[PDB]
DNA sequence: ATTGACAGCTGTCAAT
DNA sequence: ATTGACAGCTGTCAAT
């Protein structure tokens, strides 16, 4: 199978933070996304179902706020 | 999003009401079943699988109600 | 324990 | 009053 490109997950990394208190993409960002990780679009969709869930209550723990 | 023009064909439902009324007790086609359906109705797999979602929402209730 | 994925559900919108 | 659709969630599976 394989994992997904590391700057490829960088970016939408960087983007959850950056986003963290309204963590849901628009369609149009969902696909500045696609387009800049090279990933599709379900791919996308699929990382932030699996990142709200992992990645995101530790990002808002550290700041206080309680998912 | 979402904003369709039609309703699916009346034979193209009433096969999927007929296979969803016989396996009422267990209402989920495996992917064998949803791929002979999906031919049986015209429909794609996705469609298939949306009428299933709403159709144990909306017609299996009042159907177990035997 | 991490990761990518997807079947099926909830909730809702849009269409009859 | 009904329908087709779909975003996002739950639960989970296979691969790391
Ligand atoms: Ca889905």
């Amino acid at each position: 199978r394989g994992n997904l490109p590391k700057e490829s997950v960088q970016i939408l990394r960087d983007w959850l933070y950056e986003h963290r208190y309204n963590a849901y993409p628009s369609e149009q960002e969902k696909a500045l996304l696609s387009q800049q990780t090279h990933l599709s679009t379900l791919q996308v969709c699929n990382w932030f179902i699996n990142a709200r869930r992992r990645l995101l209550p530790d990002m808002l723990r550290k700041d206080g706020k309680d998912p």
